[PDB]
């Protein structure tokens, strides 16, 4: 109980907020909210706010249903970019049915249910540290994004320098002032691409931090006349954007992935988690990469994980184990992209990893032979397998796998399948300028 | 120990810095950094910051490797152009392997190793005073550099005058406020070309000053709506940019290059250093001039050193001995250009000079006959030789010479050659508008 009702009332009185955003996330990952005056703060705290519940279902909404908007007190945050005409505050809200039951279609409720399963299994918390990457594009005269980048930087380069602008520095400073924990920020290898690293907190707080980070990055960029994009592959021939998850499992004693007497300073729980992640990776590749453009990033190379393997020496595997040990022991999954929904992503990941622990699966031997060059026979000889190359194959894998369905729940599963199938069908029937430019003259 | 941890913490508290740049330099000389909030200052001081170590390898990075970022306390500098939303500070950081060993590929660690060799040989310090030259170009409407210069000045001319602008004066003032020692500044013979001279400090501090000077010049030129360029030969028919090194060797008694009883008021150590520099000049010409455009500056003339000779009267040799003596006795090398990496440059220079002392080589007799006009037979009769005329020949000379390889280390040597051969091959296969404009109609 970080905050209480009286604390929220006192904060609203003493920083004098007049606008409150009760925000939530739908299946597609879009940040949605209802906006109320500060005079209705009491009704929000009393959990009596109605809203059109079909909104969270996305564009496939059919039947309107009124449902509650139970908020969370620990997520009270006041934005500074509010001028003098009243402050603005946001609160992450749970979705509840009118019968005082959490909605099955709420990703946050699904993540809470999966975490409850973890806790009743014997663990305490599921820490996550994400490393999102975003692109910045110069706006046009009509406040429209262009295809030109703000600077021609490089990997870890000091590209934006100083003396005003430097949107990454301003974003980091605003996030720090607002009350977030930032480890480090740098320039990614692609021009105009930046990465900001976060500390390690709980899974739900990790989702809240990710969503708030997306909102803050978009807002600050817009103010500085730029456009912030989290689409994985904005341009061809340019490196994509990733959201690598550094995740660790904790118990009553402490870190469950650390053991000085084990191989690689890893506990058997860590190996079971690795086996569970590797076995079902093809299953949840769709959840971790929910967009068509996401699979354009997953191409064979030296930085895009398109194989199913784990390593700790050669790096660039599907799952990488950082050299740090002790309380910082963790397993990194590099196939996640910023367009993914964090709630569903760690829901399916936790389920897969925990199933690997329940089944006590033995992970395959790590590969440190730089798996990009070996022949197809060599890859087939080892347990190396490729991730799905398109959204349709990933959807088929989702429809085949059953554990990921349980981790996602029913309602979320069918809604995700319907939306993704509609999107794939729309992409399939479209005619692109590539086909015209390479067949109009030839044929 | 100029500063300690507590001093750094007190400074961060009392000038209220909120952004810290842990900056370093790769093989190619590009300034790179990782950016952290002030809340992580403790972790930086604890030498526990990870970063992608393949970044310093340049564009030839293959395998990702995490490695430490051990900072240096004596390089704590706070930038003034930070507005009111928190200050910005930088710290030069050493690159360390995860096993508490300095990385072999770090130029700074290589320079430290060479300096350790010097100290164990019997010397104390290797003072350097550089004289970099830079160009200023007017930006376009889209903040893009143009081919027009800010003013049509001359050699030592009072071209930028006063009443605002005058980017050189502002650069000098900001550098002085920041805590750098500046001897003098003036206008170079080319229009829009300026030179700023530095005092004489240690080699590592000289590198830090050079890198900070480049960063500050670029930032200030950008803020005044100009572009600062350190490319040696921006335009054809216009004098190039040089970074002459005024270097001296010190011992316990004092200056090792000064002797009142010796010829030209020079000690035998100075003559051995001169012989070592002259013998291996063709070897390290590639390191001192690493770009393709650099050798366009090294053309026969009256100001570009393309010969291997030393003098103190006629001036414009490869190596010039200034008339000043005593504690200011020094040897000037005029073949260095601003695009070179200072760490590698003085690493190879110190090695060559010290090898000349170890071998007690006798330098050739100085030439004061204005070596531009004598016939090729006359040049061949004397020990006058030409520097490599292209990057490829310089790379071949590097591959032949072994002492320079030892001075550079292994990892740096193979990475440098690899990247430079890729740059050379890319230049060789390109088709330039010169070929079109002089063959499209003729043939
Ligand atoms: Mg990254
Ligand atoms: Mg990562
Ligand atoms: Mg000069
Ligand atoms: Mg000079």
């Amino acid at each position: 109980a970080k905050y209480t009702k009286e604390d929220i009332f006192r904060f609203a009185d003493e920083q004098n907020v007049k606008f409150i955003r009760l925000q939530f996330t739908d299946i597609l990952g879009i940040i949605k909210n209802v906006e109320i005056p500060v005079s209705q703060l009491k009704k929000a705290l009393d959990n009596k706010i109605m809203f059109d519940g079909s909104s969270i279902e996305g564009f496939v909404r059919i039947e309107e249903s009124d449902m509650y908007l139970f908020p969370d007190l620990d997520t009270w945050v006041v934005f500074p970019w509010t001028a003098e005409k009243g402050k603005v505050a946001r609160m992450i809200c749970d979705i509840y049915n009118p019968d005082m039951t959490p909605f099955a279609g709420d990703p946050r409720a699904n993540l809470k249910r999966v975490l409850k399963e973890m806790e009743e299994l014997g663990f305490t918390e599921f820490n996550l540290g994400p490393e999102p990457e975003f692109f910045l594009f110069k706006l046009d005269e009509n406040r429209r994004p262009t295809l030109e980048l703000n600077d021609s930087g490089g990997y870890f380069d000091l590209a934006p320098t100083d003396l005003g602008e430097n949107c990454r520095r301003d974003i980091v400073l605003e996030l720090e002032e607002m009350g977030f924990e930032i480890e480090a920020s740098h320039h990614e290898v692609a021009p105009g691409q930046h990465e900001i690293d976060f500390k390690y907190e709980d899974a739900i707080t990790a989702c809240d931090s990710i969503q708030t980070f997306k909102l803050v990055v978009k807002t600050i960029a817009r103010k500085h006349g730029l456009h912030a994009t989290f689409m994985p592959k904005p341009l061809f021939g340019v490196n994509g954007s990733g959201m690598h998850f550094n995740m660790s499992l904790f118990n009553e004693k402490g870190n469950a992935f650390f053991d000085e007497s084990g191989e690689l300073e890893l506990s058997q729980t860590a190996y079971h988690f690795l086996a569970g992640m590797l076995k079902h990776a093809r299953g949840y590749t769709a959840v971790t990469n929910p967009t068509i453009n996401s699979f354009k990033r997953l191409v064979p190379g030296y930085e895009a994980p398109c194989y199913i393997a784990w390593s700790g020496k050669n790096r660039s595997p599907l799952v990488r184990v950082p050299s740090s040990r002790g309380l910082s022991t963790r397993l990194e999954l590099r196939s996640v992209d910023p367009s993914a929904n964090p709630y569903l992503a760690m829901a399916v990941l936790l389920k897969a990893g925990l199933s690997g622990i329940k089944d006590e699966l033995t992970p395959p031997a790590p590969v440190d032979r730089n798996i990009y060059g070996m022949n197809e026979e060599e890859r087939e000889a080892t347990g190396i397998y490729d991730l799905p190359e398109s959204l349709g194959h990933a959807l088929i894998e989702l429809e085949k796998n059953e554990i990921i369905k349980d981790g996602l729940g029913e309602h979320i599963f069918e809604h995700f399948i319907e939306a993704k199938t509609i999107e794939c069908d729309m992409f399939r029937t479209a005619v692109h300028p590539w086909e015209r430019e390479q067949y109009l003259e030839i044929y």
